[PDB]
This record gives C-alpha cells, sequence and structure tokens, in this order.
C-alpha cells in the first residue's frame, strides 16, 4: 500500500522537474519534516488534525514566480508527534529545524532572542510553530519559522508581538501598523495576529513577516490597512483581489490575509503581500486555474510553469474538484516581488466542486 512519503515525495519529485532543481536535498529535507508521518499508510486517516490545509495533509506547495530569476519551490509544514498534539508537534518541528540549523551551520540568535516570547505549556490554537523549506534556483536551501502570536490565547497576542518586534529593534515601525493600519479596535477581534515569520538563520538585518488575517473584510478595509506601506497601489491591491475573488468585494468565505515585512531603520513596514483563499471563491480548479493565468498574464509571466506545476501534483481533471489551488498572493516591495502559487498535496481528500 502507498505511505504518505510516496505520494507526497512523488509530487515533490516532478514539481523539482518542473522548476529544474535537483531533487536529493529537497526530498530528504520533506522526509525530514514528515517525521512518523511519512511511513503511515495513505489509506490511514490523519493522525492529527494538521492546519496546513484543508484535507489535514501537514505539508502545502507553492510556486513563487520572481522578476529577474527562475520560480522558486517551497514546502509549508510540520512534524507530528507520537502520539500528535500541540507541544508533541512543537517538540518535534523544532527538533528538525533545529538539527537542520546544525548541519547547515545556521545562527539562530534573532529566533533564539523572542523564543521565549511564545513558550507556553498549555499552547491554544492547534499551532504553535510550522516551517517553510525554501528551494530557490541553483541555491542551497533556505529555512523559515512561523510562531503562533495567539499560542498563549487571543487577548495576550498585541503584547507578545509588540515585545518580540521591540527585542528585535522593530519596536518604532509596529506602532505604526497598530496605530495607522488596523481597522479602529478590531486587533485580535475582526484583524488576527496569526503568524510571525523569521528566516531561521539570523542574517545581517533583524526577513519579521507579520501576517494579519481580516475576517470577513471588505478589499476597501484590507487596502486601507495596506496603505501603511510606503508605495503600494491600493488600486492594484484591489484589482488582485477583483480577478481572484471573481467579483467578491466582501470575502465572507475564507478570510483576506496580509503581511506586513518589518526591517531595521524603517519608519513602517517595507512590504506587503495579499494572500487571497482562491479556493472558496471558485466553482472549482479549472476556474481558479482560469483567474491564476490571468493575474499571470497581467503581471507578465509564463503560464507554462502554472500549467506544469498543477499538472506534477496531480493528474485529476481541474473540474473534478476545488482546493488544490488554495491560495494565491501578490508580492510587493523588497527582497523578491511576483505572484505566488499554492498547490494542496491532497493526500486525504480533494473537496467537491460546486455545479456550474
Ligand atoms: N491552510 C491554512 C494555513 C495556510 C496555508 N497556506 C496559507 C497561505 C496563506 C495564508 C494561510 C495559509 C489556511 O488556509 O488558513
Ligand atoms: C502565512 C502562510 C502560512 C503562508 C504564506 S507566507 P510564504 O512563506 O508561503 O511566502 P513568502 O514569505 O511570501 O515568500
Amino acid at each position: 500500500g502507498l505511505s504518505v512519503s510516496d505520494h507526497l515525495d512523488g509530487q515533490l519529485a516532478r514539481l523539482c522537474e518542473v522548476a529544474g532543481a535537483d531533487p536529493v536535498e529537497p526530498r530528504n529535507l520533506l522526509a525530514g519534516l514528515l517525521g512518523p508521518v511519512g511511513p503511515r499508510p495513505l489509506y490511514e486517516p490523519p493522525a492529527w488534525p494538521s492546519g496546513v490545509s484543508d484535507d489535514h495533509t501537514p505539508v502545502e506547495f507553492s510556486i513563487a514566480f520572481n522578476e529577474a530569476e527562475p520560480p522558486t519551490l517551497r514546502i509549508l509544514g510540520e512534524t507530528l508527534g507520537s502520539p500528535p498534539g500541540p507541544l508533541a508537534n512543537l517538540s518535534a518541528t523544532r527538533g528538525f529545524l533545529d538539527a537542520q540549523a546544525r548541519r547547515a551551520g545556521l545562527s539562530t540568535s534573532r529566533l533564539d532572542s523572542v523564543r521565549d516570547l511564545f513558550a507556553t505549556d498549555d499552547p491554544q490554537g492547534d499551532f504553535a510553530m510550522w516551517c517553510s523549506l525554501v528551494f530557490r534556483s541553483s541555491r542551497r536551501p533556505e529555512f523559515k519559522v512561523y510562531l503562533n502570536p495567539e499560542v498563549k490565547g487571543v487577548e495576550r497576542s498585541p503584547a507578545l508581538v509588540s515585545e518580540a518586534l521591540h527585542r528585535l529593534g522593530l519596536g518604532a515601525s509596529y506602532r505604526a501598523l497598530l496605530d495607522h493600519g488596523v481597522r479602529p479596535g478590531e486587533l485580535g477581534r475582526g484583524d488576527r495576529l496569526t503568524f510571525f515569520a523569521v528566516d531561521l538563520h539570523d542574517g545581517p538585518q533583524a526577513r519579521v513577516k507579520l501576517y494579519l488575517t481580516h475576517h470577513e473584510a471588505e478589499v476597501w478595509d484590507v487596502t486601507r490597512a495596506a496603505s501603511v506601506v510606503d508605495g503600494v497601489d491600493v488600486a492594484e491591491i484591489e484589482e488582485f483581489c477583483v480577478v481572484a475573488g471573481g467579483g467578491t468585494r466582501r470575502f465572507d468565505g475564507r478570510p483576506l490575509v496580509g503581511s506586513y515585512t518589518f526591517t531595521e531603520g524603517a519608519d513602517r513596514p517595507v512590504g506587503y503581500s495579499i494572500y487571497v483563499p482562491i479556493r472558496s471563491y471558485v466553482t472549482d480548479d479549472q476556474e481558479a486555474r482560469d483567474r491564476v493565468a490571468a493575474l499571470l498574464v497581467r503581471y507578465g509571466f509564463d503560464t507554462d510553469g502554472l500549467d506544469r506545476a498543477i499538472a506534477a501534483v496531480t493528474p485529476r481533471p481541474l473540474r473534478d474538484g476545488v482546493g488544490l489551488i488554495a491560495h494565491v498572493s501578490l508580492r510587493l516591495g523588497a527582497p523578491r516581488p511576483g505572484v505566488t502559487v499554492y498547490l494542496s498535496a491532497e493526500a486525504y481528500r480533494v473537496s467537491p466542486p460546486r455545479p456550474r
């Protein structure tokens, strides 16, 4: 019988061929990230309701289209404990990341400096720590850590994020977001602090990427939130949302997510990205593919790379389900702007399509 590894490793191997990447190191890191899930039978129900994907596959693929280099392949995921649970999953994922940091010779002083702010014996929200494996063309893998700002409860998330950004010397620029970028009194309610992301290795400057989930959000409000970042065109963000959402002005299905890239010596976030959960706003993956293709065409990206990446993940007819194309994002500013497409493993379930 097929294992979870057999399924996911097959997808990664074919995606590597599409991106023109040597598969040895990516496949070794995916095996490490999966931990005890890898060998489990594919027929076996998920050991944990992983928040990583709708069908609880604990990984998600993405292809980031770039202006000046070939596409970037990424894996988002977590290492389940034995047995799985909030702290057991955190411990297993941290063990994987720490071992990979030691192997690659990374310094984790920045991540280590804020680590103690997120630590709790009673972690809330079904995730504490995820990571991303990043496979840029002709480069060694890069690692990113996603921390849950709500891990000590939603009420505590603003205090936690303020303290974390300040430790990294970004205390002045965070005020700009919360003063002028959050809906009045919607902090921890309509506007949720959902991810705190760092690039595992310290690097010269303290990418923090702070992600806000805008629940039942009008694009009017999400574009106002984005305007705290210098150079962001509200018209462009609205245009991305109307095309990706298919006419939706109120995202009352799965919510819009915005990310703010915080950097040293900046008065405000330097980079902004918008993530549309397009699967919530389409009949099926043929419609999702057609909308993502339209967005790539507008931005002068080749759609053949999109189609080859879809084909690498699954041979299923795109009309036969929804949620293969889980999200599409627009990345503005430094360091590497473009469009990202998020592709579901569908290890356990294909979400049924809506009739046309
Ligand atoms: N599946 C979760 C987490 C997630 C995976 N990929 C994402 C991309 C953007 C935002 C969230 C996510 C969600 O849709 O919320
Ligand atoms: C918020 C989540 C879980 C994923 C989207 S952010 P990412 O790491 O996939 O991509 P970038 O930081 O935009 O390169």
